C-alpha cells in the first residue's frame, strides 16, 4: 500500500515522542527510506529489507534468508509488509533503543531543515 | 524496457508449471522484484542485481566486478538486460532447480496466495 | 530533486570527455543510477550509496554509518544530497582516475552504445 | 592471553548449563574459536571478532569500525580484550537467549560429541 | 588432524593434473590456505570458511548459518572438517570447473614456481 | 619469512613516528595482525588481506578477485607478499595519510601502551 504524507502522519502517531522525535521527522525519514510504500522490499545478496522503515532481516526480524538472525523484534519479516504498520512502529522503537534515530541516515541527511513542510493541516 | 502484467505473463510462459510453480505466482514475483523492467540494474558496494529477476552476479552470473563469480548460469549478466527474456529464463531454471521458488523473499512473503489478480485471461 | 535527460546533460558538462567519457553517456549511467534524483540515498546494511551518481560510503566519503571511510573525495557524503552537483562531479573526477567509468556497472553494461537516445539537442 | 584447557572450565563456570550447553562443549567451542586466547581479534574488511568467544562488531559490540553497530550487548568491544570474561560471558548469554548455542559453526560442527578429550 | 605436507602430497593423488594442475601446486595452494589444518574453520558475519580448501558456505555448501546457499556441491559444509578428504577433493574439482584454480589467490600469487620445495 | 620483533624493528625504520606512531607500536600491531608472516594471506568470501600489515584488495591494492578496487596505493597486491617490505610501507603510509593508525583495531586495543616487550636496543 502506497500512502500519502498525510496518512503516514497519521498511522505513526503512535511513534510520536519516542526516543523524543517528532512526526515530521518521522515523515520525512520514511519518506526518503520506502517513498511510503508498506510493501517496499529490496533484496540483495546478503541481506532483505523490509517495508515502511526498510528494516533488515540480518539484525531484527527472521527470514528464509537469514534464519540464524538476531531477530531482535521477534517477528518474522514478511509481517512488515501488509498494511498494518503496528508490527513496524513496535519494531522501530525497538531499533530506536538499541541504535537510535540516526540509525537511518537519512533522518539527520535530509531532515535536519525545512521540517516544515512534512507538517500535515 | 518496461513491461505490463499480461505482457510478463505471456513472455513467461514457458516458466509455467516449471519446478512446481504457476504464472501468476512468477508475475507477482518479477513485479515486486523489479516492477516488470527488463533493464533493472541495482549495484551494490560488492554485488549488482540485474534483469527482470534481479539475477545476482556473486553466483549466477559474471561482470567485471566479480569476474571470479561461480557464475552458475555460464553467462555474462548484461544478457539479462536486453528485451530478450530466453536468457533470464534459462538461468531463473537453474536457481529453481538448486534453490528454489523462495530463493525471491517476495515470493514467500507477497506471492503465495490472492494469485487471483496476477491473471491474465486469454493468456 | 528530479532533474530531465536535458537538465542533466547541461549541468554534467564539466565531465565532458573526462576520461574520455561522452556527455550522451554520463547522462545514461545517471539514469540507470539515480533515474536523475540528485537526493537518491540507498542505505543497506553495511554501506550507504548517494546522490545522482550513488557514490559509496565505503570508500569516497565520510558517514556517520562509516567513519573509517578511505574517504578519497574528503567530503562527508551529504553534500551529495544537495541541488549543487560540483561536489559530486569533483569526486566522480576522482572516481574515474582510480578505477575508470567502468567502475559503474551501468556503464558498461548499457551505457557504452546505442547512444542517440541519451542525445540531447 | 592464554588459557589452558583447565583454566577455560574454571572461567567459563557461569555458563555451565546455560542453554543446555555443557562446560566440555564450550571448551571445545572456544578452542576453535579463539585457541582459548581472550586477546583473539580477527579484523575484515567490514566486520571484526573479539576476544575468546569472537564476538562481532556488526551486532553484539559496538566499535570505531562500526558504531552504528545495533550493539545488542550494550558495550564496548573491546571489552572483550580484557581478562575479566565477565562481560564476555553476559554476552555469550544474550548471544544464547536470541539465536543459541549453534551460531557457533564449531559447535554443532566438531563440539557435539566426543566431547571427553575436553574435560580437564 | 594436522596433515604434514608429505601427508598431504599423498591425499591429494586425486587432484594430480585436474584441470592442468600439479601436485605441488596444490600442496602449495593449501599451505597459504589453511596450513594443512582439514579442521580449519573461520566464521565471518555472513560466510563461514571450512576445511583444508576454506571452502565457503554462500556458494559451495550448505550451512545452518546459509540455508539459501546454491549449494553446488550437494553438501553440508561440515563433512569439509573430516579427516577424510574425499568431499572435500569432489568440491574442489566442481570449484576447478565453475572457476579455475586461481579462484585462490594464493595459487596465482604464491604457487606458480618455486614448486620444488613443495615436493614429497 | 616469519620475521622476529627486532629483525621487524629494522626493517620498518621508515615508519618511525609516521603519523606519530612509535616502531614498539609497529611492532606489536603487526605481530597481532600477522605474526610477522610476510606472505600472510586471508581470503574471505569478498576480499583478501595480503602481507604483514593485511592490506584488502578492496580499497588499497588491485586483485583477480576484485579488479574495480580504488586501488589507492596503486599497487597490484601479490607485491605485499615478498621479502621486500618497501611497497608495504608505501602503502601503509597513504593509509595513515587517510585513516590513520587506528584502522588497525588492534593497534588501539592491545598495542597503545605497556609496551616494554616491543622494544629493540639495537
Amino acid at each position: 500500500e502506497q500512502l500519502t504524507k498525510c496518512e503516514v502522519f497519521r498511522e505513526l502517531k503512535d511513534l510520536k515522542g519516542y526516543g523524543g522525535v517528532s512526526l515530521p521527522e518521522w515523515v520525512c525519514t520514511t519518506f526518503h527510506t520506502s517513498g511510503y510504500d508498506t510493501q517496499a522490499i529490496v533484496q540483495n545478496n546478503d541481506s532483505t529489507e523490509y517495508g515502511l522503515f526498510q528494516i533488515n532481516n540480518k539484525i531484527w526480524c527472521k527470514d528464509d534468508q537469514n534464519p540464524h538472525s538476531s531477530n531482535i523484534c521477534n517477528i518474522s519479516c514478511d509481517k512488515f509488509l501488509d498494511d498494518d504498520l503496528t508490527d513496524d512502529i513496535m519494531c522501530v522503537k525497538k531499533i530506536l533503543d538499541k541504535v537510535g534515530i540516526n540509525y537511518w541516515l537519512a533522518h539527520k541527511a535530509l531532515c535536519s531543515e525545512k521540517l516544515d513542510q512534512w507538517l500535515c493541516e
